[PDB]
């Protein structure tokens, strides 16, 4: 059989990353990202697979994703080393039969483990599974510049940065309809930041962490790069008109409500509302 | 046998002067970087040593630094052009067994030397060898462009400016718990300033050059490179912010506390107290 | 005999005019290079001439450039292009025995003509080559953003900018002691704009062109794309600064003489009593 | 972005090339070598590829082969030169969407072609693929020199050449228990002699050519060099044997089976007969 | 402390296997090498050590090498690329406290395992042990080409073997006075050539595996290549001797009895007699 | 304008005769090398040049050779030393307007000469010229070990040893269709060898020294090498063929005319009728 | 003041036995060499000498040696090896004010002594002195391969001896005019063999030691080196002829008079009468 490091899912998480490391979204090792793969995927490259998995216990039962297994960016890895050295900054891992932990089925060779926000990411594929029928399949964390940026100067509120940023592009009420959640500052890599996270994933499909980052989550990797590239350039957007010293005029939401009816999608209330 | 322009140490060096240039910190020759190797690095290469190496006086003698070899940057050279003629911008140097000069055996061709900055750096590599008892290896030094326009408004204090970058990014904190060196500006190139930087060396592994960069150290090239674009990402998050009339919120002490104790790393005291 | 496209020089034009491109300071068409060349350079490419050179009349003869050849840009060509087709982007042409026009010895295909501005080049050429007794030989004009949007902000006088310029980068005076020279607005084209950049490259090796652009001189390709890059990157962080509410410290007047002081260059007098 | 110079297939031919020339299996321009990529593989390259690849019509169409990246050695080429100069001496080609042609994506500058062995070497790389389903990418051809001498000796057959190279290395069987398929004399270049250098790698993965050299496919360019390697040191130690007065003592047939056994492989029962 | 890597025993099999392949003595994966090593040596790397070793249970008890640690070049493994990559070619083991298997410490990265004569090494250093008191420490084996050739034309007997190699070289009955010892040919990799080996072993530091290789017992690395070097190179001078049509002249007993009287050594007398 | 030291011709000579001193041709002061160059080589080194170029007159004059450079090994230089000292043991010369002479424009230092056999090589350099209408640039001889070992057992007979070398490997007929002529044995350093061995040039593009050395000729430093290396490399396999008792089969007689066919050339006549 | 590790002396000794090792001349300790300089040459480097110098009784004084210092190798080591640690395996020695014994000025570390033949070169030191009024200065002994082989096979005779080999390679004669002294086979290390070997070398710069090595006398590293390397090169050639039958041709009695003659040289006359 063909090599795993040549499939398309190892493919596309070495573009996601490749791409966001030149994006300046991931310095160092800020950011991480999961994606989850059938049985199918994987089971051509099982001759792969290191012969003796290291297990991992799970910091919380996922029952949900028993038997699932997904390909993962390591901790404390570099969105930029991904490219060239994939097996040793990439995994695949598999829940198993009931959600207790994991196997590592391939890379993240010399003891090198998932990502540290992976309790967050499990958390968050479990609700946007039920939230969408199962249809995300992506989790993708990164360090979004001008995200981050606003998060410093926007009102910590879900329905007022929503707004702004659905007035940041055209678009982008269309992209995220349901609007994006805005956590308190936390801890991070913690069950806790995790099960807040999940809990914004239920209602959005991206998730703001003050000072620090962006969650998203979606259907394929574009998709899902796509979604925050989508936020990021609105903020960039917001960014430079606030440095002129702010709007003179914007989208209004008479246009936003058009906007709603026209591409058939039903904006978060709370932000239209404003 | 292999050419040592294929090693890793070379390909490091490639790499990170490649990288930095295109982050755009290193216009012209700005910038330099000088990594200490082992022996055993360069001894598969002899093949590849000049017969007759030039010895070049060191200024101060440094006997730390005895029989140590080094692979640095050159003067005058292009960060932009490291990756396209190694050894002609590169340069392998050994310090004999005094430390009273070195030898280069490798690069640094068309009479070419160090960087003018290397008595700096081997004062670094001194304080930080005894600081981290051997395991930094790396000084990297360059200009940072937004670490550099913070110089401007900021107070040039170490506590302050720490304080502020350890904000801009939630891992900044984790990266560089001993927070950042702010020397005041002096003449670069001067014993004084390698002599002053050195003596920041001792408390922290990030130093400041007012109006003018950035100075680095760590294990490796990727932690060394990454370190630096960890405070420079915070640095230009900064500067979206106060362009944009400043903070409204922030990360809390009592936060930056719970972050120092959640990580098993001590946050330098003065900073905090802020 | 490798082709001529292997060159030195035709590789130098294609890395700079790329770069340049990379940088955001050739949009379009903006921008041109002409870099000096001797014939020894060009000999060993005889074969890779055009059978019948043509030949193109020089409005005013240049006496002093007889037998010279340079490579130059094409007019109307796109710096981002010159990488696909040097030989379409690209000409190397010789100036005559008297100096009343010169020889199209290769590129310029597909009856391409030399950057319009090659008279005005010539013309700085001229001045520089007096200036520098022989040692420059590049001539480079391109968009560097910030430098242009400095010319809005900016008092457009050659000691004011200078001065702000030193500031913005501890290497600045040091790259460029003589300064910068600020011409007024003028259409761009004329022999008017060419005699008054001549005038001013007589005193300075670099000179703005208020709202359009900069004009560098130097001894090699990376040297004037190094020295622009500099004064682009100063510019840069000046940019942030003031984007920030101004500086709340800089370098000293008395500091930047005893940086001149230091690395034994005399600062433009005027840039110093402000 | 690292250059592809710096691959690890790029600097495996440079290996493979550079240890058969210190062998002295590659005088002047004999040998060639060739290596089957995966698209993957070269993706990451993607600037480096020449912006309109020359075109090259296969003679024999192979649609097998379709789509698929090589890198490969330069007609006229020196192996000893591989490591002084990859792009002049190696080149990555890709077969077009029905195998009717390729297209040169990198190298083989100044107008450099494949080796002209390429069509054969495509032929026997089909003939391997079927035949290890996939598993073999390596097609190298050299003048291993004591190979060489021995079909001089030895009776150009398949079972008996095979037989005593078995007996001059214990580790033969194993390494090449499929034996050595030997073809009458033939002049070089031809379709035919490609065609059936193709007809025994379906039996076989080591053929020689008498009075010329050896031609062997395995899965990487260290199992083919190696395969290529033990073979020659076989016959290095038969020539010293012969040129004794011949064996007295050898390995006996029912050793040969036993070692077979032990090792689990197969004997080419031709071979054991004997 | 200092990488395992840089160590002196790492150093040493690099340089051992290096040399030994330079020699032509180790095409492909042919020999292997073990080196004793005391505790002290490898506790200064702790924490180089795998955090999960693996362990492999030891073909027959070896209570005697209970707690000894050695260095061992892996399985399958080439000479040729334990120089650039020692981590994967070699590995750290340690016989656990009742010699029933031993613990994979550091290096046979990606599943690799140790030598497959493995059992044959540990039966030889068992028995070197006791013969020398403890002194040797090295096993090596490498397909000495001359030695193997001469196992064709010269009776298989270690008296007459013996006695001609010390023929060959003056200082060869003083280098291994004990002689060689010379098994039948046997199935390699086998738990019974091992204790065949062992047996000789007890007798000799040097014994020969008819048309495979040599087998060499010695305190040191160098000691070890030493001996092996010196029964080759005496080989090598037997072998051009025959094939000139054999001995004219040589050294006498009476001679070889004086030298062995003068360097205070006694020599085997079943092949001193001849 | 980087050293003369990096130009292609000072670096090919270094390699030449260091390769050919790695492959056991150039014992001691053996051999020597003669490369000619166009003006337009070494013009761009004028700043290298010795200020008062020494003058040596040239017994027989060369008027063909007036104007023509030349880069030379020096008398009694070692080959191997080469490589540690370029401009010791090399020397640029360019003979004078009427070929009277000679200036030593570069290297040959301590006051060192141009090998002995200048005058020789310049012979044949003519002869060359003529007989390849200027293509031909290299001169070299050196002691190729088996070709030499083959004058004492070969007739020394232009046609049979021509047809031998032919025999030995596929390649050489293709390589050198026109043979190899044999001279008797003859004082070396001789007008007379040297007017015997251009004579042989007039036909021949190698020529045999019995019992000495080889001569050959070529476009440039890899073609002449590689052509001699070709020669010695048919004369090694031939050595081991004789060494164990000849050929059994070899190229038939209508198979060399088949390949001479092929590759359109057209071989010796009187070496296929013996 | 210079290290004296790159000191002429130490680099050309360096160079001499590594050279030597690679021609596979020197396994294990086998060999030695010696190089005779004067005050002027250690003097620059009094400040690495030893502050208080081990003396050494010499057997038996040597006033022809008082005062004068020579860079030797020491005993027990290899010459593989002194590449890697100059000081540890080569020693500067001083013979006192009236050559009763020297005192170790510079390496031979952890307690090395110069090679225990350090007085039998002592011995030929002072032969080749007078014989060539001061000129030799280098006594060197390696184990030449097919020198080796030789003694074999050709009756050990200096007439016999010496006429094979200038008959091996034309320049032989005039390199070694005396001819080659061969001494009965002797037990290494004894005073008469090193009686005997000075005897001979008054009478010759090469002298043979049956089964052994060979022993050889000039008056630089390379000249000397040069010797050994060009009668083993006749060597070689022998080996190969007599291997393929013997001669069929050769350099003819009067032919290698005239060569005397030419080369203003006297041949021993007994090698021209047998
Ligand atoms: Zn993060
Ligand atoms: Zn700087
Ligand atoms: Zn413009
Ligand atoms: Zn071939
Ligand atoms: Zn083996
Ligand atoms: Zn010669
Ligand atoms: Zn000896």
């Amino acid at each position: 059989m063909q090599n795993i490091t040549y499939s398309w899912f190892v493919q596309g998480m070495i573009k996601a990353t490749t791409d966001a490391w030149l994006k300046g979204w991931d310095e160092r090792n800020g950011g991480n990202l999961t994606l989850r793969l059938d049985d199918a995927d994987i089971a051509p490259y099982h001759d792969n697979f290191h012969q003796q998995p290291r297990y991992i216990p799970l910091s919380q039962p996922m029952p949900l994703l028993a038997n699932t297994p997904f390909i993962v960016t390591g901790s404390g890895k570099f969105f930029r080393n991904v490219q060239l050295d994939p097996a040793a900054n990439l995994g695949i891992v598999k829940v198993d039969s009931d959600g207790a932990g994991y196997h590592i089925l391939w890379g993240l060779t010399n003891e090198a483990v998932p990502t540290s926000e992976l309790p967050a990411h499990f958390l968050s594929h479990c609700e946007r599974i039920k939230a969408t029928n199962g249809k995300d399949r992506v989790i993708m964390h990164c360090h979004a510049t001008n995200l981050i940026a606003l998060t410093y100067v926007l009102e910590n509120d879900t329905a007022v940065f929503t707004r702004q940023l659905w007035e940041g592009s055209t678009e982008c009420l269309v992209v995220f309809p349901d609007g994006v959640g805005i956590l308190p500052w936390m801890v991070p890599g913690t069950d806790a930041i995790g099960q807040a996270t999940a809990q914004e994933m239920q209602k959005h499909s991206l998730v703001l962490w003050p000072f620090h980052g962006v969650f998203g989550s979606g259907p394929t990797l574009d998709e899902t790069f796509g979604l925050i590239d989508t936020a990021e350039k609105s903020a960039q957007v917001l960014v430079k008109v606030y440095s002129m010293g702010g709007m003179k005029q914007t989208i209004s939401r008479e246009e936003l409500i058009a906007l709603g009816k026209r591409f058939g999608v039903t904006p978060l209330a709370s932000a239209l509302a404003l």
